[PDB]
């Protein structure tokens, strides 16, 4: 026709159409920011029947989306403040205008498709009311983002990121950031070997969803602030032999700081405050480079993203992969003549640029990504763990299998494989159908009643030995003021070696799914930090000594 597509460019169109005519429901496709988008659409559309609508919320998403499209030498159109195959619009002009929209539409392209959470499922009730079969297809560069959750559930590779609330059941293309910039197709990023000063936040918690505060952050850089333009130095110094500098800060009070540097007119902030009157005084003075360093609050973006940008200063801590990945690509485009973008990471943030994203919060700070493989399916799951010197495993967090398989009876499930366990995982309601009851309110009725004891577990210590019918061991959970109580095992029947993996080696263990091996009582005392204590211990006197009825984990 007028264009060639590259053979990751007809992955996306060739999956996109084995989806559509095997399914009705929604897909999404992650694309990363140099991949040439708009060569999907022109080609999807390009065997669409009737018409295409490729909506995006922000307008200089639709602006800019159509003049990459027509500078392919086509025609489409556009809906903006400013009737063709392709039409190119915007959730609030097009929701408004839904007359000039009652033709056949085959296809709804929503770019940066993340977005569907800030109307527009007013246009998806309008279209799908004219077209039943209407298929939507999503894009985006983040499929994931901290705190908000994923956009797809079900990923062609054969795992699980959301759940059944997420937008598009299925993720059905993905161009991995290594693969584009192995082949060229993205500017290659240098990172600085070893900066001198750096930042460390070590001394800092994530909240409960797993983004650090903007209170908690302040204040681990001003004791520091007497390191950061000894940093900007750095920064300032070869600033000169790029054409575009974007920094990242800690915040609003970290960009001020940081702001200066230069005093240019500018060096000009964008935060989440101003137009789009604002974000356009300075669109168009750093894309044309006049204005040369540019810090963020940031999310940011989108826009700004200018090929020209060729150095990325990481002023803040990364929590997950997908915002280091997010941040490193704004400034991997290509552009004549630009071997390189060099990122200079300030501020502990790991060399993991295609580290795999485990999608849940961290947890402890040390956690890193461990993979353990499905004892059922074998699906090599990514869970948050901790690993010594020589990559071998001390814990690992996952609970059940992410992993998940189809019949050909069109049967769809995630793997049921639970490595924490009552019955299921921690939830309301299976048979251990009755309603489970709850760690706290069973620790509530058992303080309520004696006979029975409620010790905070502070550890546990072991004890082995044996007699005329083989060995045996003894665990002993303990107070934080002396308090005992205690349970023994035997070890020797293949029914009773089995019941204590069954009943102590599972639940205690660390590092469930990759079982412990033993042959005696001294064996698991030699490999006792592969075990951990529950954090509660439940017992009832049913001999006159002391009996263990409940133990409490993970709590
Ligand atoms: N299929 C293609 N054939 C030839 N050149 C391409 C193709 N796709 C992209 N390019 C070129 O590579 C550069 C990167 O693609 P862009 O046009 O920036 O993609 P975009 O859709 O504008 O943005 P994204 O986020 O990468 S989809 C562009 O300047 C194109 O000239
Ligand atoms: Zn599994």
């Amino acid at each position: 026709m007028i264009f060639t597509l590259r053979p990751y460019q007809q992955e996306a169109v060739d999956a996109t159409l084995n989806h559509f005519r095997r399914h009705k429901t929604p897909a999404v496709i992650v694309l990363p920011t140099g991949a040439g988008k708009s060569l999907v659409i022109a080609e999807l559309a390009r065997l669409a029947r009737g018409r295409v609508l490729v909506l995006a919320h922000v307008k200089e998403l639709v602006a800019q989306n159509h003049a990459k499209y027509q500078a392919l030498g086509l025609e489409a159109d556009i809906f903006a403040a400013g009737h063709g195959k392709v039409v190119f619009g915007s959730v609030q002009s097009v929701a408004r205008n839904l007359d000039a929209f009652q033709g056949e539409f085959s296809l709804l392209i929503v770019d940066e498709c993340h977005r569907i959470g800030d109307q527009y499922q007013q246009i998806l009730t309008h279209l799908t009311k004219v077209n039943p079969h209407l298929r939507l297809l999503g894009l985006t560069a983040t499929p994931f983002r901290l705190g908000k959750g994923w956009i797809y559930q079900f990923h062609y590779h054969g795992m699980v990121r959301g759940d059944e609330k997420a937008l598009f059941r299925d993720c059905i293309y993905e161009l991995p950031l290594r693969y584009m910039i192995k082949h060229g197709y993205l500017t290659p990023p240098e990172r600085l070997d070893m900066p001198v000063v750096q930042y460390d936040f070590s001394r800092l918690q994530a909240q409960s969803n797993g983004l650090f505060s903007e209170a908690d952050l302040n204040r681990e850089l001003k004791k520091q602030q007497r390191i950061t333009p000894h940093i900007i130095s750095q920064i300032m110094e070869f600033a000169a032999t790029r054409k575009g500098v974007m920094i990242f800060a800690a915040t609003v009070e970290h960009a001020k700081e940081i702001v200066g540097l230069l005093p240019a007119e500018d060096a000009a902030l964008i935060t989440g405050d101003t137009p789009g009157a604002e974000r356009d005084v300075l669109i168009e003075n750093f894309k044309a480079q006049r204005f040369r360093y540019l810090v963020n609050v940031a999310v940011l973006t989108t826009g700004f993203d200018a090929p020209h940008v060729d150095l990325i200063a990481i002023l803040r801590p990364t929590e997950s992969v997908s915002l280091y990945q997010q941040i490193v690509g704004r400034g991997l485009r290509l552009a004549p003549g630009k071997t390189d973008c060099l990122i200079l990471d300030y501020a502990g943030n790991p060399h993991d640029l295609y580290a795999p994203e485990v999608g849940t919060p961290k947890g402890k700070s040390d956690n890193v990504p461990v993979q353990v493989f499905c004892p059922a399916c074998g699906f090599a799951n990514t869970f948050w763990g901790k690993t010594t010197a020589d990559g071998t495993l001390i814990e690992h967090f996952g609970r059940r299998c992410q992993g998940w398989f189809e019949d050909d009876d069109g049967h769809r499930e995630q793997c049921d494989f639970r490595f924490r366990f009552k019955n299921c995982p921690q939830c309301n309601a299976e048979n251990d159908d009755t309603v489970l009851v709850d760690p706290d309110d069973m620790l509530k009725a058992a303080l309520r009643l004696k006979d029975a004891l409620v010790l905070r577990c502070s550890g546990m210590s072991l004890q082995h030995g044996h007699d005329e019918k083989g060995e045996w061991l003894k665990i002993t959970y303990y107070d934080e003021d002396g308090a005992d109580v205690s349970e023994r095992f035997r070890l020797q029947t293949p029914a009773q070696r089995t019941a204590f993996e069954q009943l102590f080696i599972r639940p205690h263990t660390r590092t469930p799914g990759i079982p412990l091996r033993w042959i005696t009582a001294a064996d698991i005392l030699a490999q006792q930090a592969l075990l951990r204590h529950p954090d509660f211990v439940v017992a009832r006197m049913k001999g006159q000594y002391w009996q263990v009825r409940e133990k409490v984990f993970d709590y």
